[PDB]
């Protein structure tokens, strides 16, 4: 619980923003049909020109005003065009002498708009919010979106427009205008963007925050916070309790780290019969320095290892939404093994042979391969729970970047049925996953000499199918998926992690 | 049509050996409910025993020789288990009073023996070959195995034991004795007998791809790999057409050009057209990267791990749809057309070679920024698929050794496909299966293509931030494809087997049994 | 004369060869220092050592013949100095005849049996006082204790060292250089080293001609002006001499020497230079030389940080090391032997025309290659200069070649590599380094690595894939190209090029020349 310190001035705890200018704003879903007001604050078109490519912009709706009504007419909108992303916005005097801003967000000539298009639209979205100090946005759909893309919008344009201050030191909207087609339906959506939106922009608070504030110790001090303030049980192992355990996997990961091993492990039980068990893991390492394998070589990216444990903020900001929303009839863990991976007079070293809480004794081949180490004894314990389903999520191997790249996360497993459901809960998301295979072909190479298995192929470059057959040796009996978000977790571009799995992991225990 | 030399010295032909030894192997399938006779050479009895690991042996079929079945009692065969890739020799006197070689193999504990277990059994069986001077073999299939796993067999079983001698010179392998007759005794023989000639017409199929592959970039060029095209095509009286550099300028193939600019060897289109004497009811155009050396240019293959060293093997695709003519050619479908195309040259440095920072025109008009000169397989392929289109096909697929990402994707056993098309994936993903020929889809994500927008060509050549280098390369493709259903197979990882330091002849059987089953 | 290809008309044609060095010109003169040390003009330097004690006083032993110059070398007034390898001092004073007078000292340490290496260092010092100095002779007391050879030794290294070249400067000459004109030299029982000063004189040029040659970049130097040189060589030295050319080596079949030459704008041209003494012959050698004239690597381009590509104009220094052999045995006449003197030199580049790495190619004794990495094109020339060598029907062949890097990582800078098939040939190799005094060591062909050059296609690899001891692997692969005669192979890759003063060493002329004049 007491935060190590080397000097006075380490910080101890995680600073964690709950109530966030978003949650103060009001919004309101009209239905297209009946004509749109432009009575305030600033209006934004969402226009398409399906089939001309780069075609010029043309409102259709009626709006209830003379004056605006001129300025949207067919030919003063030509000169401009729907290229996705771009926009343009005006100032100007509306019927009642009333300063107010019209606009538009070109949508492209796609008619059916991908999570990344909507992505760009939202970005222009965000873009006008913030160099424009207005009091209301609304936002005019004349384009097709469906119930999941619509709160997708929603959760993203929350999320791109809070902008998170807490490490500085040395006025947003309160209205919500969305003028869309058959409103009624689409307003159930509403408040699930809101908790989405906090669910994601909590793992971002995690993830963003530095290895030295977000520690195993002060990591595993959130959690409980956050299992207090949601009500769910928690219970946090300790290094004694984690030897009983016998984990040795886990615990060497940390041997050389000053702040000691914390197994956090949440539980929502729902108040009713419970039908499903779920096990989500996920990797929590708040500082991969490499070990003894040092991340030195160029590319490596050692300064954004504060990272590496995306997966655990996943699964935490899932157990916000999960207990915020209280769903009926399940019972989900919330597991992770959390440590930092440095190099000390205590680290484990390369060669070195440990054995896994299952008993089974593993080859340490590299050093910055722990994050498979530390999962291998989650999914022991996780096993031992009696769940029907464990879904893993990690930061695990940087090859993710050269096969789905940055906007989609792989997702490997040993039942077909539970990446079925991944995948359905990846299209309701809308959070891209991509199904990769665990090639049975590569299993020889984790053939030790001398130990029971390796932790790494020292041929094979297929590194996150690699990892992938060594973590399906500690799930016995067990549906099983992992879920690697190395390439997708940190927009690189927006310098911000993306919160990648909250709301995937979400629609997996909801629907 | 002639081979340019810098010293007399230089070959101006690739070897092909087409009457292989495989060839002259007498083959026949016996009812195995009829016993098994056990006169000469080497006769192997392949079993397993479901349950433990390593389980003992047991022969079931009935042996027609009473020597050999005293031989066989099982208080016999306890000794040995049939751990798979096990296997164990036997001598004896048979009923008429002669030497006689029997053994088995271990095909494990399983049932339903794997693709990927089959092979290890075919290896384990050629392992007894090598080193034996025998006439015959034969082989009792007591496993359960379909028709499918027989050709499988068969197919695998020939391409190993094919040993490739066209470069040996004074180390001619000595003792080298192919067998004769192979006898097969399976139950229900007479159903897969029609596999036999197809395991044949597949098996060489694949070889010639290999050797197509093996051949060094000296011997294998863009000239001398066109005119073994046409001799193909001569042998199997496909329609063939040759496109020379002044054709191709005609046609204003800027991209395809532009990276052979540098070579010695004139860059040569290939063209051969299959149709059948029929109605036709599909029309297919197959697409092979025809790189017969790639330096990488001026983006000199200099890094450590680049293998400038196996570059010669940048041409697997062409050899596999020169593979699939073959095995067209030969069995000749019914109601189909099917174009085999192939932009070949060679990636060279010289005062001639284009240059990174180069802008080129390609046949269909679009501009293109040249990033990384060693990204020349899209450039080939670009003009090739304008090409393909132009004539009307349903469907256009291309087969690449294209990005080395995919050592990182899917490592060497599975090849990744690509495409614009639901459909055509499918039928791709489906011929996958039945060639047995493993691939694994992936997408082609539109997000990145903006990557590719040029400051002043009309596209870019590479991506500068994007490092899923399969995916980028795909959505370049992807855009000299206007309207028809065109799928993309990167074979970059699987083309050439690392641990035998041979090709595998990698699509091959894939594309024959797409177009063969549809 | 046999013309160079240019391309523009500015490129050299030719080797700038000076064979009139000042060196030739100094008059040597040998006394026995019993019977005094006289003090004439010029500058006179005593060699002296303390036994024992290590920066230990300096004591002049030898009798001088002037008062004034012995009480100046009293031995209590030069205890003063110490004789620390190399430190010197420089005095001035008046002699017998009321004339100035310069003399000084080189201190030798305190060992008694001086090796090359520090007789090196003794005659650097030596050198030091004779630039930025304008003497007329130089004479040298031998207050120490030296073999013949040594002695010898201490002739040639001062020769060279002396030595600027000065070929490829225009605008800054150093219009300061003046080289003695006289050499006295004092040392005990002086008959029996006189005889050893025609040696040093053409043993100093043979290795300063070879070192020319490698100085000479690689548009001075490439192959048709190295070639064109040795024809000029041969001539001045009436050695018989036949340049192979494009097309015989295409009928000679020369597959693997051919396809490393494939990329340059100069022709191959494979040397051959034969001296055939008038006796009754007894032993037929060949000595082959490695002719790279510029190693860019080929396609296998040398990239690498430090791959010192920059440096590649010696890939040369073999057959630089043969031709000047040459010249020694052309100037000496050994009587009863019979040499050829080979070399295949070309150039190794990048252009279309160019082999590329996994080219399988055939040897001109039908064995195929399969090229694994085009920067290893020594081992290729060398495999059909070997065959070549062989069919003459020689007793002994012996190549010498800048093969391998890992050289550096061995014995490194000082001491050559030897490999072999045969321990007589070995022990005469060794043998010709002592009393050449030009370092060499026995390295072994290990066998085991044999399996690792198994090309799965031609009849042999042209590298292994995994062994990492590239300097044993070639020999490997060397030792498959010559069937029935003793034959070593000496890898002179880290010793023939002097890093320190940024200039070749010439090293193998005399180790090859004392082994050719071997019992
Ligand atoms: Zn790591
Ligand atoms: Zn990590
Ligand atoms: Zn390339
Ligand atoms: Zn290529
Ligand atoms: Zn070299
Ligand atoms: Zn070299």
């Amino acid at each position: 619980s007491e935060v190590p310190q080397v000097v006075s001035l380490d910080p101890t705890s995680i600073p964690i923003e709950y109530n966030t200018p978003i949650h103060d704003i009001k919004v309101q879903v009209y239905d297209i049909k009946g004509g749109c007001n432009v009575e305030e604050g600033l209006t934004i078109f969402l226009v398409n020109n399906p089939g001309k490519e780069n075609g010029p912009v043309k409102i259709s709706s009626k709006v209830n005003d003379k004056q605006v009504s001129e300025f949207l007419k067919d030919e003063n909108m030509e000169k401009f065009n729907v290229k996705l992303g771009t926009s343009k916005h005006f100032y100007m005097f509306n019927d009642n002498k009333n300063s107010v801003a019209v606009g538009y967000v070109g949508c492209g000539s796609v008619a059916d708009l991908s999570e990344a298009d909507m992505k760009r639209v939202v970005l222009s979205l965000v873009t006008m919010l913030h160099d424009n100090k207005l009091s209301k946005l609304t936002v005019v759909f004349e384009i097709n979106v469906d119930k999941n893309l619509f709160r997708f919008f929603l959760e993203t344009l929350f999320y791109e427009y809070m902008t998170d201050e807490r490490f500085k030191s040395t006025e947003y909207i309160k209205h919500l205008g969305v003028y869309i087609n058959n409103a009624d339906t689409y307003k159930e959506e509403v408040e699930k963007a809101r908790v989405y939106y906090f669910g994601t922009y909590y793992a971002s608070q995690l993830i963003a925050a530095p290895s030295n504030y977000c520690n195993p110790v002060s990591l595993s001090n959130a959690a409980v916070e956050l299992a207090q303030k949601l009500n769910l049980e928690y219970k946090i192992l300790g290094v004694k309790e984690l030897e009983e355990l016998k984990m040795g996997a886990y615990l060497s990961v940390g041997k050389g780290s000053m702040y000691p091993n914390k197994f956090i492990h949440l539980t929502y039980k729902s108040k009713g019969d419970v039908k499903k068990k779920i096990a989500l893991v996920g990797k929590g390492i708040t500082f991969d320095s490499g070990g003894y394998n040092l991340k030195a070589a160029p590319g490596s990216m050692i300064d954004l290892m504060k990272f590496d444990m995306s997966g655990c903020a996943a699964v935490l900001g899932c157990a916000y939404c999960v207990g915020t929303l209280k769903p009926e009839n399940v019972e989900i863990h919330f597991l992770s093994a959390v440590c930092e991976n440095m190099v000390s007079k205590n680290s484990y070293r390369p060669g070195d042979i440990i054995t896994a809480s299952n008993g089974k004794t593993i080859e340490v081949g590299n050093t910055d391969a722990e994050g498979r180490l530390t999962l291998a004894d989650a999914l022991v314990y996780a096993e031992k729970l009696g769940v029907d389903y464990i879904v893993d999520i990690a930061t695990l191997t940087g090859a993710m970047l050269y096969s789905l790249g940055t906007s989609y996360a792989g997702v490997f497993g040993n039942n077909e049925e539970l990446i079925n459901k991944i995948l359905q809960s990846s299209k309701t998301s809308n959070e891209p996953v991509w199904w990769l295979p665990i090639i049975n072909e590569y299993r020889a190479t984790l053939n030790s000499k001398y130990a029971d298995i390796n932790q790494i192929s020292s041929s094979v470059k297929a590194s996150s199918i690699v990892a992938s057959l060594f973590l399906k040796e500690f799930v016995q009996n067990t549906a099983w998926a992992h879920i690697d978000i190395a390439g997708v977790s940190w927009n690189f571009k927006a310098r911000k992690p993306k919160g990648f799995g909250v709301r995937l992991l979400t629609e997996f225990v909801l629907n």
